[PDB]
């Protein structure tokens, strides 16, 4: 997260760690959303590797003990059957990860709210996006979750030629765009958190930034959008 502040520890609860084994350590590499007590939402992409993941909750510093981390194994990866590593842009960057163990909840591990299929955000909404990626364009990853606010920006606005123009699709949220904050390197697969009718839900899953830098004015940080993917989710837990 570019142009973040650090996060409260128990302001976003459902926000997972998704991390692959390397060497005799655990190396960060993507965001994650607790959706069903063993079941984590993330970016298809996160999981195009051939790696070793697993998943902490109730992480606030990836390098201290915080006293409420819980550490455990994928079980299983189900990606979105449309999903295509070469074409992000296509869309489908949805995945999910069954635990091998189911976590025990708290007030720093709780399940994501999602919207209702089909729930569309009044451009300019008020979102902030979470997690532990880079805090500059070709920087360093976050030691403490950060925030940052980023509204929404529709999909006309978006999708027009000084945005993203045809790379944005209606499947995904877009926003930020201010050249000052966004999502970066290691965000990916986390929660966007959009405040509506006084709850926040998660809207979007980071898939991804421009390839110029995370925080580029007019290149706002495009997440899979939720809400067209409630049926897929629910297919996949309800058979899984
Ligand atoms: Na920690």
């Amino acid at each position: 997260v570019v142009g973040g502040t650090e996060a409260q520890r128990n302001s976003w609860p459902s926000q997972i760690s998704l991390q692959y084994r390397s060497g005799s350590s655990w190396a960060h590499t993507c965001g994650g959303t607790l959706i069903r007590q063993n079941w984590v939402m993330t970016a298809a992409h996160c999981v195009d590797r051939e790696l070793t993941f697993r998943v902490v909750v109730g992480e606030h510093n990836l390098n201290q003990n915080d006293g409420t981390e819980q550490y455990v194994g994928v079980q299983k990866i189900v990606v979105h059957p449309y999903w295509n590593t070469d074409d992000v842009a296509a869309g489908y960057d949805i995945a999910l990860l069954r635990l091998a163990q189911s976590v025990t909840l708290n007030s720093y591990v709780q399940l994501g709210v999602l919207p209702r299929a089909g729930t569309i955000l009044a451009n300019n909404s008020p979102c902030y996006i979470t997690g532990w990626g880079l805090t500059r364009t070709n920087g360093q990853l976050a030691q403490t979750l950060q925030q940052a606010y980023l509204p929404t920006v529709d999909y006309a606005i978006c999708s027009s030629s000084s945005y993203w123009g045809s790379t944005v699709k209606n499947s995904m949220v877009c926003a930020g765009g201010d050249g000052v904050r966004s999502g970066c390197q290691g965000d990916s697969g986390g929660p966007l958190h959009c405040l509506v009718n006084g709850q926040y839900a998660v809207h979007g899953v980071t898939s991804f930034v421009s390839r110029l830098g995370c925080n580029v004015t007019r290149k706002p940080t495009v997440f899979t959008r939720v809400s067209a993917y409630i049926s897929w989710i629910n297919n996949v837990i309800a058979s899984n």
